[PDB]
This record gives structure tokens, C-alpha cells and sequence, in this order.
């Protein structure tokens, strides 16, 4: 197993991870090497396919020209996994489009063939033991899994010996239940991976640990003091949202309702859905209508980013914020969601001033809605610092970068390469 920790039966939460020794804020509980991992398509050329090192001058694979490495060693070591895609990418050309879930699942199947025995990534929980929620699958989810199975056969039949369709549905469901996104210091999506021992941890909206990445290695650090006998919890979702929103997401993606202190007390719900202090106060039904409108625009915008222009996307943000502002305060989470989306569009358009304008409005309400040590808060401070630095506002940039560092020292560790980069940004000016 893992020193100072153990697998146990968590009442009403299946299997979980329990502490056997105290952990202080910032302590590393454990590390978990990726069992299977894939670099996201849009990050190719920026990070090494094998070790995820972000570097300039990465060497391109000579055959496909769509895989980049540190050197010949990273190239060689990645070959058992890269071979699943190398020739297929050149053969299918423009038609090569398997989803990231399918890409990861192909790598799980390849790893099971090469290494059927328990790996150092499975000291407490094995990939084969993963919870699937197969019995809870509705028609919509089974149809999505069937599309994924067809893409798997379509793009990965060369090297893989497929189990029956029934075993594949269990696998795709286990991957959705237990799969991780690997994010960078700005929470930008890098890829997807399987960390079996990390997937043993249950969810809480007031977590006592944070998962970070050092290349393809997952690291688990305490963000609250943990005592012997206490269960180790991480957050599976974005904690900005009120209780109902959080539980709608947990029920849909993880088939459970959270009963943590935040979900039971609903303490932060009032400030999260802050209402304007108007002479004629807004009616209860007028609030409920705006909350319904707010959830609908969030989904409308989510769809729109796939086909609308940057100006159309900014229009949706501006127009929706205007309608919401008649009922909602600026610190309200639905206002903040649109502002964050608008900042993202500005960043893409390289409208640094516009991005800074939004980020400045988001930061204080983020600090109040998120937990004490939050990667969402650290990431926003970091973006702000980088925008300030890029726009020659060095004193403001240094202050924001140091706010990011203070959180990251706890979550990523004092010695994390990301902190060394940020300190170099402060020093280089
Ligand atoms: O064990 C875990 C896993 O989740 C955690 C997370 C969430 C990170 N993973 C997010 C990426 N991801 C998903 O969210 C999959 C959810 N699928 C959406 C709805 C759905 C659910 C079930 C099925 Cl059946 C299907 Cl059809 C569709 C997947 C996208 C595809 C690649 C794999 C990840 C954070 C901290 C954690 O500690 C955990 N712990
Ligand atoms: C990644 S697994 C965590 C390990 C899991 N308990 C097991 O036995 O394999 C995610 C699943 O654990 C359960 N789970 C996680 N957190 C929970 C919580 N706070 N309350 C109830 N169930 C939870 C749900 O069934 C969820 O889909
Ligand atoms: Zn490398
Ligand atoms: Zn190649
Ligand atoms: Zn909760």
C-alpha cells in the first residue's frame, strides 16, 4: 500500500482513502505515476508527448509529424503508446478524429496487454476494480459509450485485441468515473490520464487535499490538517457554484449526491447568488426566473463557442450580464461565469487590456466563494500577474504573482517547477 494511509469502506461512499498519521497543510500525502495518459491534440508541439515537459525546440516524430519529444529517449519510451496513433494519423489524415476518452481508453487496453500485473500506480486500487455505475447508465449515456466503442474499433483495431462489447461498456464507464484531466498552472487542459490510487479518493465540496501534476506524476497535498482516522477528500468539480448546481453536476457525472458540510449547511449559497439591494426588492419568483435564465445562458454559450465568432461570443457575455445585473450583484456566480468566459475570449483575441479589465472584477469574489487554498483562485492571480507584467504594470504584476505563489506553495509544493518559473518571471521583469 501507501505509508501513513489505507483503503477502507466509507459508509455510503463505497471504498475510500483514510489517514493513519497526521498531515499538515502543504504536506505531500502521496504521489501516483500515470497508469495511462494522453497529451491533448491542441498541446502537441508545446509539451513532450512522453514526459509532458513544456519546452521550446521539441523534436517532431518523422513519420506522423504530429508527436513532439524532448529527445530520442522520450521518443523511444513513448513508442509502445504512440504506435497506436502514428501510422493511423497519416493514413486517415483529416479523417483521424477519435475523442480524447477513446484515445485514453486505447492506451488502457494497450497497457493491460503489455503489463497485466499490478503496477506501482495500483498500490491501493486497481484499474480492474474501478467503479463503473454500469447499472445506473441511461439511454443517452449508453448511446455515447456506443459511439466511443465504434470510434475505438474504427481507429485502434491494428494493435488491440478487443474484449466483448459488454466489457467495453464497463471500461468506458470506469474511465468516465475515474479519469483525470491534467491541467497546467493556469488550469489549461493538457491531457487525460488514469491515476488508480488517486481515484480511490472520495469527493467533498470542502476537500482536505488538492491534486496537482509534476509532468505525468499526480501529487496529493493537504489543504486542511488531516488527523488519523479521517477520510481523505478531494473536489471532483468546480466549487464556485451553489449547492443545487454542484449536486446536479455530481449526480450527472458521478451518480451521487454530496452530503458534505457545504452541501448540508448551504452557507455560501446566499452570497453565491447575491441579489441587488433595490428600493423595490426583487420577488422570489423573479430571482428563480433569473437563476433559470443564468443556467440556460451558461449552456447556450458552451454550445456557441464551437461555432460563433469572438465578437458574437463577447456579445452573449455582455448582453446576458446586462439582463442579469437588474436582479444579480456583480459578485454573483452567474455574473462571474460570464465575465470569466468573456476574459477567455479576450485572451484568445490577444486583447490583453480587455482580459485584464475582466480579471480585475473576478478576483475578489473568487477569493470569497472558493476554499482557502484553491487552484481556481491561484490560477486567476497568475493570469492577472502575467497580464499586468505583459502590460508593463510591474508592481501590480509582482503583487498578483506573489498571491499565486502563496497558494501554489501549499498545493504544488514549495519546490514545484511552476513556482521556479513564476519567481523567474518576477526577477526577469
Ligand atoms: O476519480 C476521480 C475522477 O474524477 C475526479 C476529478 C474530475 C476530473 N476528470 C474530468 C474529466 N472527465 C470527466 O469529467 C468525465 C465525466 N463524463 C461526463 C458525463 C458522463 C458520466 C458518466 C458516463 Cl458513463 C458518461 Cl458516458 C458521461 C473525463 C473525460 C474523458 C477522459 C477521462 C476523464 C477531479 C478530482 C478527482 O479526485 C477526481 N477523481
Ligand atoms: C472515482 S470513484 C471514488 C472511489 C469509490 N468510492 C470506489 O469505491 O471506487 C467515484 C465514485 O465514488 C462515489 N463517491 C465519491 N465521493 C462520494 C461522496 N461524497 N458521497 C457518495 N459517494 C461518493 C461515487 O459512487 C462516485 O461515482
Ligand atoms: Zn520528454
Ligand atoms: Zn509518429
Ligand atoms: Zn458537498
Amino acid at each position: 500500500g501507501l505509508g501513513g494511509l489505507e483503503r477502507f469502506c466509507s459508509p455510503g461512499k463505497g471504498r475510500g482513502l483514510r489517514a493513519l498519521q497526521p498531515f499538515q497543510v502543504g504536506d505531500l500525502l502521496f504521489s501516483c505515476p500515470a497508469y495511462a495518459y494522453v497529451l491533448t491534440v491542441n498541446e502537441r508541439g508545446n509539451h513532450c508527448e512522453y514526459c509532458f515537459t513544456r519546452k521550446e525546440g521539441l523534436s517532431k516524430c518523422g513519420r506522423c509529424k504530429q508527436a513532439f519529444y524532448c529527445n530520442v529517449e522520450c521518443q523511444k519510451e513513448d513508442w509502445p503508446m504512440h504506435k497506436l496513433e502514428c501510422s493511423p494519423m497519416v493514413v486517415f489524415g483529416e479523417n483521424w478524429n477519435p475523442s480524447e476518452t477513446v484515445r485514453l481508453t486505447a492506451r488502457i487496453l494497450a497497457k493491460q496487454k503489455i503489463h497485466p500485473e499490478r503496477t506501482p500506480s495500483e498500490k491501493l486500487l486497481a484499474v480492474k476494480e474501478f467503479e463503473s455505475h454500469l447499472d445506473k447508465l441511461d439511454n443517452e449515456k449508453k448511446d455515447l459509450i456506443q459511439s466511443d466503442i465504434a470510434a475505438l474499433h474504427h481507429f485502434y483495431s491494428k494493435h488491440l485485441e478487443f474484449p466483448d462489447n459488454d466489457s467495453l461498456v464497463v471500461l468506458f464507464a470506469q474511465v468516465n468515473c475515474n479519469g483525470f484531466t491534467i491541467e497546467d498552472e493556469e488550469l489549461s487542459h493538457l491531457g487525460s490520464a488514469i491515476f488508480p490510487d488517486v481515484a480511490l479518493m472520495n469527493h467533498s465540496c470542502c476537500p482536505n487535499v488538492i491534486v496537482t501534476y509534476k509532468g505525468t506524476l499526480a501529487e496529493v497535498r493537504a489543504v486542511q490538517e488531516i488527523k488519523p482516522g479521517e477520510e481523505v477528500f478531494t473536489s471532483y468539480i468546480d466549487l464556485l457554484y451553489p449547492t443545487e448546481d454542484r449536486n446536479d453536476r455530481l449526480r450527472d457525472s458521478y451518480f451521487f449526491t454530496c452530503e458534505c458540510q457545504e452541501c448540508t449547511t448551504k452557507d455560501k449559497d446566499k452570497a453565491k447568488v447575491e441579489i441587488r439591494k433595490l428600493s423595490d426588492p426583487p420577488k422570489a419568483e423573479a430571482i428563480r426566473d433569473m437563476v433559470r435564465y443564468a443556467r440556460n445562458v451558461i449552456e447556450e454559450f458552451r454550445r456557441a463557442k464551437h461555432y460563433k465568432s469572438p465578437s458574437e461570443l463577447l456579445e452573449i457575455c455582455e448582453l446576458s450580464q446586462e439582463k442579469m445585473s437588474s436582479v444579480f450583484e456583480d459578485s454573483n456566480v452567474y455574473m462571474l461565469h460570464m465575465m470569466y468566459q468573456a476574459m477567455g475570449v479576450c485572451l484568445y483575441m490577444q486583447d490583453w487590456e480587455g482580459a485584464l479589465q475582466y480579471g480585475q472584477k473576478i478576483i475578489k469574489p473568487y477569493s470569497k466563494h472558493y476554499p482557502l487554498y484553491s487552484l481556481n483562485v491561484a490560477s486567476m492571480w497568475l493570469k492577472l500577474g502575467r497580464l499586468y507584467m505583459g502590460l508593463e504594470h510591474k508592481a501590480a504584476g509582482e503583487k498578483a504573482l506573489k498571491k499565486a505563489i502563496a497558494i501554489m506553495e501549499v498545493a504544488h509544493g514549495k519546490d514545484h517547477p511552476y513556482i521556479s518559473e513564476i519567481k523567474q518571471e518576477i526577477e526577469s521583469h
